C-alpha cells in the first residue's frame, strides 16, 4: 500500500475491550461479521421513520450521554496521548453510563470510537500513535442505550496549530451550523449539501463525497442518506419527528478519498488535512432540536 500522507497506523492494537454482560447490546455486537440484521432488512429503503414520544425521549437520553462521553475525550486531547488511550477512556465512560459503544464490532470495527488525525477523513482506528503538537483530530462518538443510538463528533486542536488548521476547522464547523440552521419541516434533504458546499468552496475547501449524514434511532445508520455536497440526488423531505445526522467532512485539497488496507481508515488521496463536525438532529415544528448539543457551554471545544 502507498500511503497518501505522513500518518501511518501504529500496531499492534491492544486486545478488543469487552463490554460487561449487563450492558444492553445492539444486534450486531455478537454477530460474527458484526452485521446488523435490523439494518440490512431495511437496505434499499427510502422510507424515514417518524419517531414516537417514547422514541424522542429515548433519543434525548442517549444523545445527552453521548455528548458527556465526547466531552471526556476532549479533556484528554494533548500532545503525547495516544488515540488508543482516548478510546480506553471513551470505552469506560460509555460503560459508566450504562451504554454500549456503538462502533464496537459494528461490521467488525475493532474499537469503541473513531479517531481521525490530519489527512484521515473518518473511521480512523484508535492505535499506539501518540498525538503530535500541530495535529488536528476528530473523535466520533456513538452510544447505544435502551435500543437507541446517539451520534456526534468534533475536531480538536493538539496544542498550537497553524493558521490553515484553524481556518479548516472553523469553516467545517460553520458548514455544519449553516446546514443545521436550514433544518425545518418541508425542506428537502438534498438542500443541505448545497449550503455546505457553498460555504466550503468560498473558503478554498472541498467536500468529501463518499460519506454522508444518516438517519439514526433504533438503527445506527438508516434512511435518510444525507450528502454534504451540492447538486446531490438525496431522496426525502424533512418532517417533524425525523431524526438524522449532518456530519460534513471538508478538505484542504481535493475531495477524493481512499481507504487504508485495514478496510476502515478513509484518507484524502492527496494527503492533505480534513476536518468534520457532527450533531444528531430532531426535526420539530419550529425547526429542529440539536440532541447532541452542549448543555453548559455556548461553543465547541476547539474555540475554548
Ligand atoms: C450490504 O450490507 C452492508 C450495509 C452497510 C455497510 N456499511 C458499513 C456500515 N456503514 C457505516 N458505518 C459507519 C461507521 C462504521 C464503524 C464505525 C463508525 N462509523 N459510519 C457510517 C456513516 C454513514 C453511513 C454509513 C456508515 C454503512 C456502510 C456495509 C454492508
Ligand atoms: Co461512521
Ligand atoms: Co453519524
Ligand atoms: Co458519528
Ligand atoms: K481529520
Amino acid at each position: 500500500y502507498r500511503y497518501t500522507g505522513k500518518l501511518r497506523p501504529h500496531y499492534p492494537l491492544m486486545p478488543t475491550r469487552p463490554v460487561p454482560s449487563y450492558i444492553q447490546r445492539p444486534d450486531y455486537a455478537d454477530h460474527p461479521l458484526g452485521m446488523s440484521e435490523s439494518e440490512q432488512a431495511l437496505k434499499g429503503t427510502s422510507q424515514i421513520k417518524l419517531l414516537s414520544s417514547e422514541d424522542i425521549e429515548g433519543m434525548r437520553l442517549v444523545c445527552r450521554l453521548a455528548r458527556e462521553v465526547l466531552d471526556v475525550a476532549a479533556g484528554m486531547i494533548k500532545p503525547g496521548v495516544t488515540t488508543e488511550e482516548i478510546d480506553h477512556a471513551v470505552h469506560l465512560a460509555c460503560i459508566a453510563r450504562n451504554c454500549y459503544p456503538s462502533p464496537l464490532n459494528y461490521y467488525n470495527f475493532p474499537k469503541s470510537c473513531c479517531t481521525s488525525v490530519n489527512e484521515v477523513i473518518c473511521h480512523g482506528i484508535p492505535d499506539r500513535r501518540p498525538l503530535q503538537e500541530g495535529d488536528i483530530v476528530n473523535v466520533d462518538i456513538t452510544l447505544y442505550r435502551n435500543g437507541y443510538h446517539g451520534d456526534l463528533n468534533e475536531t480538536f486542536f493538539v496544542g498550537e496549530v497553524d493558521d490553515g488548521a484553524r481556518k479548516l476547522v472553523q469553516t467545517t464547523y460553520e458548514c455544519l451550523m449553516q446546514a443545521i440552521d436550514a433544518v425545518k419541516p418541508g425542506v428537502r434533504y438534498r438542500e443541505l449539501g448545497n449550503i455546505i458546499q457553498k460555504h466550503a468552496q468560498a473558503n478554498g475547501f472541498s467536500v468529501v463525497r463518499s460519506y454522508c449524514g444518516h438517519g439514526i434511532h433504533k438503527l445506527f445508520h438508516t434512511a435518510p442518506n444525507v450528502p454534504h455536497y451540492a447538486k446531490n440526488k438525496a431522496v426525502g423531505v424533512m418532517k417533524s419527528g425525523h431524526v438524522f445526522t449532518i456530519e460534513p467532512m471538508i478538505c484542504e485539497g481535493g475531495w477524493q478519498d481512499e481507504t487504508w488496507p485495514d478496510g476502515w481508515t478513509a484518507v484524502t488521496r492527496d494527503g492533505k488535512r480534513s476536518a468534520q463536525f457532527e450533531h444528531t438532529l430532531l426535526v420539530t415544528d419550529t425547526g429542529c432540536e440539536i440532541l447532541t448539543r452542549r448543555l453548559d457551554s455556548a461553543r465547541p471545544h476547539f474555540m475554548s
